[PDB]
Order: C-alpha cells, then structure tokens, then sequence
C-alpha cells in the first residue's frame, strides 16, 4: 500500500538528518574547492528582488555588494574603484607606482561626483569609500601617510604570506598612529595565520594562496591551500572575532561567490573577472580577438616596472564594462539565494551554520556532468 | 586439492553476500552520478523480446517505453508529440509561444489519425496522448484552461526549482479546478522538495537541477545536485507514496537509462538525445556537417524569443528519424534487461529494492577501459 | 643517536606489516582496475631468463606463455592460430564465418608443419594446438562436430554475458557428447556467473565484460565491471575449484600481462594488441600511417558480414610480425617477474596469496608522473 | 557576543590540533605522489636569505645544496659535473660510455680550477667533489678501480631495482676494497629494499621506480611506486640508520624539491629539468624551437650506443645555463622554506617530524585551481 500524500511533510520527521551534507559533514574527501561540490536548493517563497546582499568589508565598513576588485596593476587604478563603489562594492588601488601616483589615484576616487541608492560612500561626507594596498616595509609608512592625506577608507596589506613579523608591526603602528582607518590582512590561508594577524589588531582578513587565475605560488613554493578549505578553515576562527573575510582568489562565476559565503567569507575579491573589462587599466590589443594583458603582481613583468617569479603575464578577452557585468553577479547572486531559499546574505550564514542548508559532493562525472555537455558546438552567452 | 564443481552454487552460500555492491551501499563515494557506476550481470533464461518496458509517467498514466521528450523549443512541438506517442513514449510540448499556438500543437497531437499496439493512447477516446508544459504565474491559469478544452492528458508544471509557493498554489489550483488532469510538477532533487510537492498534490515528478547537457544552473547559481543521486534520494521517498518520476537531463545514451531506472526512476526525460532528429522542431543547416540548434530554455535566445542565462544555444548532429532511434532505445533497454537477469521494469525497481541486482563503482581508469581506448581511429556507428 | 646498520634487517620485525598492501588490502578504492595500481618490487637473486611462464588454459591444457589471441575476425583466423601455438601460447578461430570456413582454419592449424622447444603441441600427435570459438544455439552442435572432425582442442563459447541457460544447455551437451574436448565457458564478471557455468562443467572461464578497446557494452547496457576487480573476484573463487580464467579485454602492454596475473588470472587474452600485426588477418592499407582494421565482433559491421551495435570498427598501426612481438611479451613479463623477486607464474600466484607480494595503490597524479611526462616530443619505441 | 582580539592566541588552545595534516595523517589515500598536496604556511620571522640549504648526501658527504644531477648521457659529463659542483651541489657522470672514458671525465672535473664559498669541496685538497654511476657486474670492478684512481668522491650503483644479489655483494666488495669512497645503492621504494643495502653496507640510497619523466618501467613492467609515497616510507626507515636518500624522479620544479624534502629525502637527484642546458651533453638542434635530445638509459637508443625498453627518446627546449637555473633553485627553494617558516633543511625535517609543519590534500579541481587557469593565452617565465 502507498502512504497518503497528506503525510508527506509528516513523514520527512522519520529520517534522522536533513537530505544532503551540513558543511560541517562536507568540509571534514579533504582538500576541496569550489568546484567539488554544490548547495542544495531549499524552499522559494519570495521574489529574487528580494534579496539583500549587504556585507561586511572590515569591522566598521559594509558594502551594499560582496564585490571586492583585487590591488593589481592590470584590475584597479581609480576608473575601476570608482565604478566598484558606484555599483555597491569597492576597488583597492595596486601599489605597484609611486606613491605620489598611488595617492593621486585614490584623491581621484575621493573627490568623484556625478548615484544609486546602493554607492558605497562614508556616512559623513558622502565621497566614495576607497581602499589601497600597500607592503609592510619601513618606506610603507610615508606611503601609508599620503595615502590617508588623500582620504584613503581602507589599507589592504599586500602580501602573499601575511603571517610575518614586518606585517604584524605594521598593523600595530597603523592602528597606533591611524586610529581610524581600517586596516585589512593578509593572505591567509591557516587559523594559525588568521589567529596571529587578528591579536595583532586586523579589521578583516584577505584569504587565499595559491589559488588565482594568474598565481603559480603553489608550483613554485609547494605552498597554499585549496581556496573552498582555506575560506572555510579561516572563517570559522575569524568569525567568533567578528573579523570579516574576503575570498581572494580562484573565483570565475557567481556560483564560486554563492559557495565563498557559503563557506565563511564575508566578501569576495575578482582579478581575472574583472581584467579585459573598460575600467581595468591598460589597453585592448587585437589577436582575431580583442584583449587585455592580465598578470601576476609577482610575474617577471610585474616585478621588474635571480628573480622568482609567482606568477604569469597572460591576456584576457574582452569583457565589456562593469556597469553591465556588476549588476549581472550581483542580480545572478539574488537569483542562486533565492534557489537556495534565503533572503540576505546574512540569513544564508545562519542558515549554512544551522545545518539548515545542505550540501553535496560532486565526483569529477558530476562535474561533467553539471558543465555543458554533449554538444557539437555552442555560445556561452552570460547575460544580455 | 580442489573443490568439486558439483558443489559450486551451494559454496555461494558460504559468502557473506552477494557480489558487488547493493544500490544502497553504492549511494551511501558521495554526488555520484550515472558514469560513475555499472550495473552487475546476472542471469539468462529468456530472450530479450520478452522483456517488457511498461512504466509509469504519473499515478493514473502507464506508457509502454519509459521516454518522454523535453519540454524545450528545439525538441517537442506536434511532429515531437505524435510520433513519441505512437512509438509508446510521450511528448511534453514546449510553451515558448503564445497560448493560442501552444494549444493548436496540442489539438494536433490529439487529432491525429494514421498504429502499433504499443502506442500511447487514451483508454476511452483512443486519441494519442499529449503532454504539455506550462509556468506558474496567473496568466498561466488561462493558458491551461486553453489547453484542456484542446485535450491535455498530463501537464508539467516547468521551472529549475520547483518547490516554491507559487508551485504549490498552481498544484492546489489543478487539482481543485481540472480534478482529471495529471500534473507532474518540479524540477526537484532532494527529499524535501519532493515532499512539499507531494503534499500540495503532484501526480508525478520531474527530477534533475544542472545535469541537462546545455545547461549552466551549477555553474552559475552553485545550485543543483548530482543526477544520480538526485534521482535515488527524491525516489526513495516519493516512491513510497506511489508518485512516479522522470529522470530528466543528463541522458546521452541507453546505459543512462537502465541506470535512470535501477536508481529508482519510472520513467527519463531526453532533450539532447532527441534534438536533431527530424521530428525535433527547426530547420537543419551545415557546417561540413548537417545540424540543428539545440539550446537550453533559460539561454538568452531562448528567453528573448540584465537577464542572467542558466543555458546556452548550441548545436547538435543530424540524428535522423525518431522512427528508427526510438526502436533503438526501446531494443537496447529489453537487451540491457536481458543481461541484468530482468524480464520487466517493474520486476527491476523490486529485484534492485530486494538487493539481488548488484553495482559497482567505476574509477576514472575503469570509466577509460569501459570506453572505446587505445584505437587510431574509430567510428562509433550505435544502430543499423 | 643513529641505529647500527647490522641492525637493518632485524629491524624490519618491529613493523606490524610489509611495507605495501596485500591484495587482500587492495581489492577491498572500489572498482578499479589495472591501471589504478602497482605491483611493489622485491628481492632479485636470480637472472630474467630463469622465470618460467608456464600458464593453465584449462583443467587439462597447459602452455608454455600465458597469451591468448582473442576469437575475432580482425585477429585470429589459422595464420595467427598457428604462430601463437608455435610461440607458446595458442589462438582461438572465430566464427564469423561458415562452420565449413571455420573448420577448414582449424584443419589448417592441426595439419602444420615446419620448431622451438616452448611450442605448444599435443602429446600424442606432436600437432599445434588449436581453439574455435562458437555461438550456443541448436546450430552450433553440428558446427562443434565438424570442429572436433577437424581436430580442435579447446572450444570456446563465444557469448558477452555467458551465464545463460542456452550457454549452460550447451557446456552440459558438450561434456557429455565430446568428453576429451575442453571447454572455456563466458564471458563472466561476477561469482555468481562463475559458479553456475562450473556446475556446468566449465573446464575453463572467461573473464570481462566493456573491457575491450573496441567496446561499448558498458555504455550501452550499463553492464559490465571494471577488468582488475572482475579478475580479482571471479578468480578467487574458481580458482578453488582449480579452474583456470582467461583476463579478456583491456590489456595494452607487459604491465597489464602482469597484473591480470597478480589479481589471480592462469592466462590473457588479446585483441588490439595483436590486430595490426602481420598474421592477423585483413589487408594493410593506408592513412600517411599503415593500419588494418579492427573491430568489435558486436559491430554493425561484423554483425552484417534494429541492430544494437556493442562494439565499434576502428583501426589500429601496423605493429610487424608477432614472431616479434610474442618474444617482446615474453621477455618483458620475464623481466618483470623478476623485479617482483618471482620465479614462475605458479610461484607468483603463491606469493600473491600469501601476501607476500605487495601492492600500491596510484592517485591519478602517480599515474601522470608513472607515464612519460614533461617532454617537447617522444617516440616510444618498445623493442628492437 | 564576538571574542576580543586580545585572546585570539590563547584561542588556539582550545582545538584539538593545529590546522592542516601531519605528514603522518597525510601518509596513511594511499598511492599519492608530490602534485597530491601542498605544505600550508607557518610564520615568516626572517629574511629568506638566512634560509640554510645544507644537505647530507652521503653519510660523510653533505652539500650546500640539495641539488644532484642524473648519471644520464643526455644530463651528467664532465662539464655538468664541474658546473654542479662550483653551485654547491654534485654531478653523478653517466657510465654509457667506455671505464677510460668514464675515468678521464672523473680526472677533468677533479683537476678544475677556475670559486664562489658554496662550491662542493673536498676537505683536504679543495678539489670539486664528482660522482659517479657503475652497473653491478664483475667488468663493474675494474672500472671502479679506474674511477677511484681518477679521485672519485662518491660511486652510485645504477640500476631501476637495485635490491639484488649483485648489488650487494657490489656493495659489500666496494667497502671491503675503497673503505674510503662513499656508496650510494639503489634504485630502492620500499622499507625491505632499504633494509637490504643498509645493511649490505651502504652510505646513501637513491629512491625512485618509474617516476621519471623519460621512464616507462610502471607500464611495462607493472612495478614501481608513486614517488613521493616511495619517499616517505623509505625514509622513514633510512632516516632512523642515519642513511640520508636522494629523492630520484618525477621533479619538476622548486615545489617538488621542497616536498620531496619535507617526506623524508636528504638531497633530489634531477635528468629533466636538466637536461636541455648548456652545460648537459648533446648539441643542441632546430624544430622553431631549440631542443635538445633526452632520453631514458633504458630506451632502445642508449642500449644501442629482443630488447625490452623501459625509457624513451625524446626532447627538451633549450633552458640556458645551469649558472642562472641552478641559483634560481636554490633562492626558490630559500623562499618556499621561509613561507613555510623554517630556517634551514635540517629544521624542516624536525619540524616536519614533530608535527609543526602541517599539509593539506588537493582534490584534482584544488591542482587546477592552483595551477595557471581561465586565461586566453600566457607566457610563463620563471625567472629573470
Ligand atoms: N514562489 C514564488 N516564486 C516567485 C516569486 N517571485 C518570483 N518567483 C518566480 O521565480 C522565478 C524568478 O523570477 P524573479 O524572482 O527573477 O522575478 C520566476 O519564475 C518567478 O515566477 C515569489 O514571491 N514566490
Ligand atoms: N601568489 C600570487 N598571488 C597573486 C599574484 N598576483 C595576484 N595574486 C593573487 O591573485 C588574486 C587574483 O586571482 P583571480 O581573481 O585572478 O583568480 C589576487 O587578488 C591576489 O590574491 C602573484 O603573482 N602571485
Ligand atoms: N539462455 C538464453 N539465451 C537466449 C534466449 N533468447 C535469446 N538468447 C540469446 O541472447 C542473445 C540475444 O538474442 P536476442 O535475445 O536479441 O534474440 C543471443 O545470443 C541469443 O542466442 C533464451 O531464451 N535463453
Ligand atoms: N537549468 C536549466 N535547465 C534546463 C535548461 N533548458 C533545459 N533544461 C533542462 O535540461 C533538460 C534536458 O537535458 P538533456 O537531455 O539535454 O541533458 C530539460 O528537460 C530540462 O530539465 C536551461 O536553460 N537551464
Ligand atoms: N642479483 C642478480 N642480478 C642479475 C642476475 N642475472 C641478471 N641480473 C641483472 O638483472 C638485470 C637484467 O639482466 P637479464 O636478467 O636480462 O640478463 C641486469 O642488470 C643483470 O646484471 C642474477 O642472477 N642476480
Ligand atoms: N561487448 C563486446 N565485447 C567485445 C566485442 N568484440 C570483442 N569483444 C571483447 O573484446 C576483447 C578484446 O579486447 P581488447 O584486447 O581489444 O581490449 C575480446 O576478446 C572480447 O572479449 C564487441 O563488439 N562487444
Ligand atoms: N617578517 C619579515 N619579513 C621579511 C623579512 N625579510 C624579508 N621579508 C619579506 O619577505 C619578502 C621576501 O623578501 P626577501 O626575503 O626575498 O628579501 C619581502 O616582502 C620582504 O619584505 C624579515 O626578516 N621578517
Ligand atoms: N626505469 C627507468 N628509469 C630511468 C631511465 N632513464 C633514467 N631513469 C631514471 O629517471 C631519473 C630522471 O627522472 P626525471 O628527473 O627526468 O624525472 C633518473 O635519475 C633515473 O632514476 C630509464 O630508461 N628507465
Ligand atoms: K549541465
Ligand atoms: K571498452
Ligand atoms: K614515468
Ligand atoms: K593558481
């Protein structure tokens, strides 16, 4: 005999979990990252429109948007912060200038007026926030001072390794001499690394080593993490610090974003999806494709504006401006929240750390599987 | 000394069980899909003729052949429907069109006269069943009164994520207001997506979330679930309130579908697999290969007939006539039956459930040994 | 303070194992196959060309090398027959073909004469030794007899999934009407299928099912197992009965040979390693590359010599003589047995079971790095 | 409530372990090699120029560098030797070649003198160290006597399993006969190998079967082992004898020298990743690229100057002077040390074996992501 349909809600009571993975049963098959699993979906009861995607940057700063552009010197000079912070997230000007040039960049973001109710700007002067990076050398210090004459928001701490003495003395004489700009640190990948930088006094902490389009650290220092472990690793420490996480690294899609959050970050930072678009810096060049350079801060060109190098010079196709690709992640992440049956970015935390949203593993066929598959030939076309 | 062969069946019984794997042992290696297991060989004693393919597509619908065609603009309009009809299968036509159009499709399918015994066929009319896929939205609700005063047997409620309140008020609406019409609603893939569906009244469900062949809902949303898996953990529960599944996406050939089966399904759903053939909807043309447009319907050509695409447009291979490929599949599945040791799809769901049909995991070396390898050239030619 | 080498071997006591797996250990990772692990090396205190290779093809034939020219019509008709026999090992006719052709191969065999002391002969008439493959339908009992009339020693029953009652009618028929005629019985993969056709009177088994380079039954049947593990579990079992099994399928080099062996194979069967060469049959013709034609015997094409192909027609490089290429196989299983520290093939089995020979395990990288790797260009010339 | 910062190092108390994997939890799957994990990093506290890279090749032998070329004619003569040594490591001159000729290559890298305070010296007459590969015959005697004569520091007996008779009572006649030349035996992966020619009396081990980029002895011999689990379980044993081994095949760049070394290796021995220097035998030739030839000393091309190859001829692009390759290893190998927070390779050992040093599995989409990945196009230069 079938059991009545009126007791199917009745009946989920009888198994002893919900269907799927907790992230606590998925993250203890180690060494995983995006792309070796999934977010079940859950229960639609309201509109995409809905959602909130509100985020925290650092412990005093939030963002309308999770979207952090990387401090490359091929990603974000200040077209591209202004523009990030218009659309809701921020950019962080490179270092790789002077720094005369490096702060007249960021008075240039500053001083911008020609908005959404969604801008990223400081609630007293209504200018748009801007971050920068910089190292962790004594010249730093003077660079550091003009940066914040020019009304710097935010200072990211620029290294592959952060967990080091030159930085942790760093983020001490910043939160000493600057008492009101938020410093974040920087990478991490380890709770060890995030535990030494946070009791050094960090206002959020950047993950990631190994894991960006362009990086080779891994090849070369047979150091890092899978980016999915760091990020969960990191954040279950920082986050009983209040200390939010950005997910710096490896990220090519909105479902890497969706699965970042879901694993602890707070925030997500883009190099490569934001190379080749209008606002990067540089020039498009013709190969019959239109392209940008995209390179590695640590590659041999970089570096030299014996050497080891960390990372590559590569090109990227052209991506169009910002003021379309920003609102396509940020109304795609709407569209993966509502799949997954939550309506803010805060809500989707809770309910990961409930055990409410549940996960699965993907085998390398399931992964084929979930790619386009099977076809003579086709267009993967993103948006309109 | 050896054992004698005289007492070789009655050594099996000093085993501890049978060899391989039962189906739960298998799906306890976690997000496996259909390439990621085989089923066992049993044992001959009849002729692939006799195996019979009967299955159930919703609670008051049995078609003779487990196939049902997408609900896609580049696989079922009328031709679609007709001849999967007649070759005892269905077809569930698309609504990428007005509602006027879509029930002139379906008042053809039910006008239709020109059969097999096996044919699909109303048991009091004797027209040629029909399928049809509809939305969700209020609109929606004339659309299928449209179609029911054509003649509708059985109506997909079409969405990527079926569990949502509007989901759940369209079901109640069906069943209050056409109490005879089948609804087969979804997409789901887990347990309690199904059961809220269930509960709010499905006749059927349609399995599957990101294994289509042109589809990016995964990448894109981080959404979705491995097909066999989806596919065993949805049937497990529904099956027990007699609510029969289609396994749909991800099928490319007849070993998907005896997999589809062995895990719990009642019947697949194919898209790609019948795209190309000449009753699928469009028009062939070349490159120097014959074609036709096979596209996903959240693709943006599709939605257009910022929007974020969870498909794309491609293209697929000539196939030639569903008159022939049909028969294939139907000859390939009693064969497939044949060598599992299974006279009938019923007797395969109760001899998997009993654990005498027995699996095995494939490894990836495994999966490349299973495959065609190791030739200079080769021309895979499935049928005469 | 550093341990006394004197000291080393004794040393080896203090760990609860030998380094390595048993292969108990590692057929317990399911579904593998042999690409998927290595045979670890042991002591050598004897030269290569001591190892003997003596094999059992069935209860009552033994051969001098354990190779087996597969039952197929781009593989083995009396040319192939008679130089395996004369090399040691033996050839199987095909019977794609009228029982008069197939007799005519077997006389041709059985008549020849023009030889070294490891070819394989009967001890009465000094004659080479041959086998036939042949269906089991009521036809095939007139072929067999004209077989026998023509001097068979060892019949083949030629079947993709030989666990059936015409196969198991036929096995009963033969041993009864035929009792000095030895019969190898398959193909199989499981136990189950083993022990029904030695009740049967199997003199010999066949193991494989989708192994072959030139087949697609897994894909199409969803039926099969991977070829290490069905070796591994059919034999553990025939061989108590002392029931020599043939590894069909899915061999491409020495190391293949010698794992087959490993896991509990008496013998190996090939066919794209000796289609190609010069006694195979078919023409040579040319692509700028010399290739003949080799294709599964479940072909559309050998099947015509709807359908439901189970095998491709591909091609494969000329590979030369197999008075060549035998002596290579030869040599380099000697080889190999010696860098395992075994003298023979029997001696192996023995120290196989006792878990004495140990295995390892390979993760897809160990795999990459085990094959050539890194290198602008190579050849890969095995032999002179 | 969020914890205070303050506390954040005491927090770490209150898990059970550090973050990451032992190298033991790492060791226990099975069948990994050194592109299956990374090394996570520890605490930088120092400039990576402190970094020391002293490294014991032999018990009486240590090196400033880690780094020993192959005793492969395409790799190893007299000017590698020479060019090995000046850089703070050791060449080991191939013996494909007459014991007058061998024996004269010795005598031109002994009587060099053209020095940086890295070079590899002898204590008493400031000569630069060489090395030296014998086989294990009887002929084997005289040629060594030759090479002691021409001032040989170190003799390696070559063979692909070189736990045999032979090589033993080689060992035993050379400690017997040279009490003063130092002895490295192999090739060896397991602890029973080990064990035997520590105790035939041997002052290093070189471990590796099948690793090689040019070797094919996993397929066609079936035996071998994944070169960083070989590592690891040698050394294991060797390390507790004071044994120190060479990690012999299957590196590729600076993150596979620091692996091999954190699993147990005193030194890494190099054929690829030298070959295609100026400094390596061979002219150099056009194909656009300049290439040399690399082939394994099993190919049927070095045996030449039936046979069973267990190597292949192939090519290499041209990769310059060992005088910049070599200091690019070695100020890699410096960095990588001060990312993981060690100070030199002795303190990496014991921190490794104390558990300190922690390591992460890397699923395969984890070695994508850590690999160059979604660029159109790049170039990637290692070094200035
Ligand atoms: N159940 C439910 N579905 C909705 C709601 N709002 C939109 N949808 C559905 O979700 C899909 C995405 O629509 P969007 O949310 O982008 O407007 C559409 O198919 C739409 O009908 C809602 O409030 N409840
Ligand atoms: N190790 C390393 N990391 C780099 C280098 N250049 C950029 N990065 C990292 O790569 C990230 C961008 O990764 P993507 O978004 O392209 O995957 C940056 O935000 C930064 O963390 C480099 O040369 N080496
Ligand atoms: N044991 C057994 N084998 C059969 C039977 N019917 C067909 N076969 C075998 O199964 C294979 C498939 O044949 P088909 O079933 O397509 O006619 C053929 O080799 C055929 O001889 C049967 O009733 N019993
Ligand atoms: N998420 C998604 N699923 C699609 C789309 N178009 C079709 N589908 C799904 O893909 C199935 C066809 O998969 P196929 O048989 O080609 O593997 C359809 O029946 C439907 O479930 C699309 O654009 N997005
Ligand atoms: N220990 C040992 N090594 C041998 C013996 N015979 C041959 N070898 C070695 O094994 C390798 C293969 O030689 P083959 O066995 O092909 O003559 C050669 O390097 C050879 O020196 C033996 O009896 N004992
Ligand atoms: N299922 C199937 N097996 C085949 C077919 N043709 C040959 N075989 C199998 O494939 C084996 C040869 O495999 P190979 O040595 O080429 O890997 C044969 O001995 C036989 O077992 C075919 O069309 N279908
Ligand atoms: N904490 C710390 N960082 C250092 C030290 N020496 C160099 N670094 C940093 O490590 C990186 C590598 O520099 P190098 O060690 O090659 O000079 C640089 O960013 C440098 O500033 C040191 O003693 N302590
Ligand atoms: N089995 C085998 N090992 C080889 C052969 N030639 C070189 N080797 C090994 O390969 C190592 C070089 O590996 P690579 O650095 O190129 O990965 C050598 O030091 C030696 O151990 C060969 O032909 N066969
Ligand atoms: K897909
Ligand atoms: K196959
Ligand atoms: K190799
Ligand atoms: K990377």
């Amino acid at each position: 005999t079938y059991r009545d349909a009126a007791t199917a809600l009745e009946h989920l009571a009888t198994y002893a979990e919900k269907d799927g993975l907790s992230v606590e049963q998925l993250m203890d098959r180690g060494g995983l990252t995006y792309n070796d699993f999934l977010v079940l979906p859950g229960k639609i009861d309201f509109p995409s429109s809905e959602v909130v995607l509100s985020s925290r940057l650092t412990k005093k700063i939030t963002l309308n948007a999770p979207f952090v552009s990387s401090p490359m010197d091929t990603v974000t000079e200040a077209d591209m912060a202004i523009h990030m912070a218009l659309l809701g997230g921020i950019g962080i000007i490179h270092h790789n200038c002077t720094a005369e040039e490096q702060a007249e960049m960021v008075r240039r973001v500053k001083k911008y007026e020609n908005d959404g109710p969604l801008a990223s700007k400081s609630a007293d002067t209504k200018q748009l926030l801007c971050g920068a990076a910089i190292g962790t050398i004594d010249a730093d210090r003077q660079r550091l001072a003009m940066l914040v004459e020019a009304g710097l928001d935010v200072v990211v701490l620029d290294s592959s390794q952060g967990n080091s003495v030159f930085q942790i003395n760093m983020i001490k004489w910043i939160k000493e001499t600057f008492p009101d700009l938020q410093v974040i640190a920087g990478n991490v990948v380890t709770r060890e690394q995030a535990a030494s930088l946070i009791h050094a006094g960090a206002d959020g902490l950047r993950i990631g080593m190994g894991s960006g389009s362009i990086c080779i650290t891994q090849e070369v220092m047979a150091c890092g993490r899978p980016q999915g472990t760091a990020v969960y690793n990191v954040t279950q420490f920082a986050n009983q610090f209040g200390v939010p996480c950005i997910a710096d690294g490896g990220v090519q899609n909105i479902g890497h974003i969706t699965k970042a959050i879901a694993l602890g970050a707070s925030t997500v930072m883009m190099g490569g999806m934001l190379a080749g678009t209008t606002e990067s810096p540089g020039e498009y060049f013709f190969r019959g494709k239109r392209l940008k350079t995209y390179r590695g801060m640590g590659s041999i060109d970089a570096m030299q504006k014996v050497l080891v190098a960390q990372g590559v010079t590569g090109s990227v196709i052209d991506k169009g401006s910002i003021k379309k690709y920003i609102p396509y992640l940020y109304n795609g992440l709407q569209h993966s929240c509502q799949d997954i049956g939550v309506r803010s970015l805060v809500e989707f935390r809770e309910k990961v750390d409930s055990g409410s949203v549940r996960f699965e593993f993907r085998t390398p066929s399931a992964q084929l599987e979930g790619g386009v598959h099977n076809l003579h030939s086709y267009e993967k076309r993103l948006f309109d």
